[PDB]
């Protein structure tokens, strides 16, 4: 037998699809409403008061009406260190997302494995992503123990990587499935602030802004071509993918790993420099089949922050309605990192079902999916709606 | 437009296929030899006589003729903390690797494309692979901005996999380039022993293991599927890549990066476990084939330690030369983990070429890549020759 013959047999023949989608939060919910009071009394810091007059307009300008949080006020009172704003704490961090990441990662991964409606064996990849907390044997590992995946799974680890990371893993799995004849990748993101929760500090308030926007959640994907009829059912073809950093945005976001946690900076101008190049990107995807009008698309995006919504709402003249599926999303979960774009692709469809529209895209026939994070690095994912 | 007519005009044809490999590594090179005496003097144990003595017998067992470390005795005097067993050093460790990693992995990455001879707009995609710290933007931005690549680069940055990384970024490699039409994927591993140097302790022997094996290094491959005919000159080919985590081998290895930095830890019987499964694999991977003659192929294995090759080589019966190139890698350069494979790789078509064989897999048509780590994890790659 000849390496051709083996090629021609070994891949797939149709576009990747994504088969199902799941999603998980853990239990305790936290309105944004009373967050300032509640963080500047568990980070001993009510005496800041003019800070903490800060910190409330932040939340009230977040645009979140609630997050959902790994972290209570019980696990904090026996993690004082974490309520420092930089005290040694690394250690604490790890020993917790180490095991919430995979845990909550499986519950969202078994609620999407319901909705495909086919056997957890027929699942030959897993792809997990996770900006919280790193480990060996990773996440990825631990969901496959935890699910009882077969142990031939082809697990790809995707540690550290941040808010654009939605787009990247979804960027492999349509490689991984239209490959490979047979293939069903299962794709899982999750997200727990507990490696970047800090307390507050008056000179550093890029730092805050991160506790007033970032929330936990976890979101699962299976994706595949070739679907088989009757059997499974299409949500959306994804159709292709790119990757770019933006001009002029050297260390716009940074992160770092430190022995006080999880640290996150900031110091361009990120909406702007997003809203100032995203048409380039819609350009360079959408002009191969000939779209131009925005309005025309089904969006999904990533929401950092509701400034970024807003600039390049304003900047493509976008109708309201075209981000709603993602403000609901920013409003009901906040800045869930790599999970929120699937989150959001969830309740595109959910809506799109509700409604009874002709397509899982809000009826309309092609969308986009935008993931942004640290690069400035801008991912772009075409997507094509089913009937 | 359909999205049936993009897939069947983006997809690539042939197999994919390595058409450069670079390798490097620091400067200073450190002698096996005497490393007992420099070791324990410059982590101040020298008082400690019975453990030296057993580290003299690990390092004599090594079968590593020497390693090259980033570490000098002037890095090392001004971070103590480093130098001791267990001492905050994180942030310390991190402050080298975040550096160091790109820039080893650039230097890597200019030969190869040296060697590939196409201007480095032509790649497409970038794999970068270390177990050595994390940051964001990773190391995949930090290659990209040193080495000059185009900004829609696309990619995949893999952090904390460990040894049987080597071949998880070829499977990866694999699908990138196949399912892309131009695709030239830019692969590298880069790995610095900084994160996981430290002093010697009395009841920990297994992380002392470690201390005697790891070296530093760093490997580059160009891949791409449908080579351009007389301009670029194939190596090998990637037949099929399948990765598998081995029976009652929980918690074999495991690898946890704490402010001490990362540690390392031995539980189980790791050579004992590879070679009484490593048949499986070889049987799922070549009975398609048509291939269960094990010596009728040209071996590459990950050298985890001379213990494992040499269990392999009597368990399958193999002819002490079909190692021969696996060793000769560990003698030179020690573990270098994820990057090991790619060198033996590019040992196996230096050695061919040299001794004027027929093919660039020591004369042979099929060949077999492995690579071990955390899980116990196996990865199991199909190769081709080339002419």
């Amino acid at each position: 037998v000849t390496v051709e013959e083996v090629r021609k047999a070994q891949r797939a023949e149709g576009p990747a699809t994504v088969l199902a989608i799941g999603t998980a939060t853990p239990s305790n919910c936290v309105d944004q409403a009373t967050y300032p009071d509640y963080y500047f009394r568990i980070t001993n810091s009510e005496h800041k008061t003019e800070l903490k007059e800060k910190f409330q307009r932040m939340c009230d300008k977040s645009m979140i009406k609630k997050r959902y949080m790994y972290l209570t006020e019980e696990i904090l009172k026996e993690n004082p260190t974490v309520c420092e704003y930089m005290a040694p704490s690394l250690d604490a961090r790890q020993d917790m997302v180490v095991v919430e990441v995979p845990r909550l990662g499986k519950e969202a991964a078994t609620k999407a494995i319901k909705e495909w409606g086919q056997p957890k064996s027929k699942i030959t990849h897993l792809v997990f992503c996770t900006t919280s907390g790193v480990d060996m044997p990773g996440a990825d590992y631990q969901l496959t123990k935890l699910l009882g995946l077969r142990p031939y799974v082809k697990r790809l680890m995707m540690y550290q990587q941040g808010c654009f990371a939605g787009g990247t893993v979804l960027r492999l799995a349509k490689d991984l499935a239209e490959n490979n004849k047979g293939a069903r990748v299962l794709v899982v993101c999750s997200e727990i602030t507990a490696v970047t929760f800090r307390g507050p500090s008056d000179t550093h308030l890029d730092s805050l802004v991160g506790q007033a926007l970032f929330g936990d959640g976890a979101a699962a994907v299976i994706i595949g071509a070739d679907p088989l009829p009757e059997v499974e059912k299409p949500l959306f073809e994804l159709v292709s993918a790119a990757q770019t950093i933006l001009p002029d945005s050297d260390g716009a976001i940074d992160g770092h790993l430190r022995e006080v946690g999880l640290t996150f900076h900031l110091l361009k101008d990120v909406p702007g420099l997003i809203s100032k190049n995203i048409e380039k990107s819609l350009n360079e995807a959408f002009k191969p089949i000939g779209i131009s009008d925005w309005n025309s698309l089904f969006w999904i995006a990533h929401p950092g922050g509701p400034a970024i919504l807003d600039q390049v709402e304003s900047k493509l003249a976008l109708k309201p309605e075209k981000l709603e599926a993602t403000r609901q999303v920013l409003s009901n979960y906040g800045n869930m990192s790599s999970a929120c774009v699937l989150f959001i692709l969830d309740e595109v469809r959910r809506k799109s079902t509700e409604k009874g529209l002709r397509t899982t895209g809000e009826g309309l026939e092609w969308g986009v999916l935008f993931g942004f994070g640290p690069g400035l690095t801008v991912e772009t994912v075409v997507l094509h709606s089913v009937a």
